[PDB]
């Protein structure tokens, strides 16, 4: 019974989520395509402070690089995280195989990035989040490795629509109007099936098309960095932007969850 010691960062607002960047300066460091063994390489970015903090692997979805998801991997590292946004072995590959790809890029982070880098991470803590074919390889990694600590897929896609193995908190992220991952045949199927106990959230932009997570959204920000925080950090100082969670007439079309938790 103490203060977490996982805690960072100043006391969270709406604001502050909403902001294009949070309170700790970043720096970047290449994974070569070059050097990074099972994946495509990719960019880590890092907080300059010399503290510990949870890893998080972002992967892109069909035909997607990581610049489709780098504004994102930059804004959840600027409140307290070391996060690598990938680019997969070809930008053809499917699901499972960005599965084993998030996977693989843990593992760089932990044993093949630079000193700074993995002075920096606390090895017992990290996630993994992805959109549409990237957001399936989560529900699948999330799947096979329970010691994960929190999983959020963006727009997810997969064929497999069962996920009742999953033991990892989850959020997945659905856009009302997606064209190509429909939330009627992804994402709800998907949600419905992960049963009690597990933690998890359901969150549909209200508006939203499938590309949204691959441009600054305030909402996608912050809601990722408020699970993130919960989970990954176990900072009780986010629970309160969960639950009871967004007004569901706005930016939010639906929201689910299993607060508080």
């Amino acid at each position: 019974q103490a203060a977490n010691p996982y805690e960072r960062g100043p006391n969270p607002t709406e604001s502050m989520l909403e902001a294009r960047s949070g309170p700790f300066s970043v720096s970047e460091e290449r994974a070569s395509r070059f050097g990074a063994d099972g994946f495509g390489g990719g960019t880590i970015y890092y907080p300059r402070e010399n503290n510990t903090y949870g890893a998080i692997a972002i992967s892109p979805g069909y035909t997607g690089t990581q610049s489709s998801i780098a504004w994102l991997g930059e804004r959840i590292a600027s409140h307290g995280f070391v996060v690598i946004a990938i680019d997969t072995n070809t930008t053809l590959d499917q699901p499972d195989s960005r599965a084993r790809q998030l996977n693989a890029a843990l593992d760089y982070m932990l044993t093949d990035a630079s000193s700074a880098v993995r002075n920096r991470i606390d090895a017992s803590r990290l996630a993994v989040m992805g959109h549409s074919m990237g957001g399936g390889g989560t529900l699948r990694l999330a799947s096979q490795r329970p010691d994960l600590k929190a999983a959020i897929p963006l727009t997810p896609w997969h064929l497999n629509k069962s996920w009742r193995d999953i033991t990892v908190p989850t959020l997945i992220i659905g856009a009302e109007y997606d064209t190509i991952a429909s939330v009627t045949l992804h994402s709800k199927p998907f949600y419905n099936s992960i049963p009690s106990p597990t933690d998890k959230a359901y969150l549909e932009l209200d508006g939203a098309s499938h590309f949204a997570p691959n441009i600054t959204n305030k909402t996608i920000g912050m809601y990722s960095v408020a699970w993130l925080k919960r989970f990954v950090d176990e900072d009780t100082r986010y629970t309160q932007f969960l639950c009871p969670g967004p007004r569901t007439l706005s930016d939010v079309e639906e929201y689910r969850s299993t607060c508080p938790f």
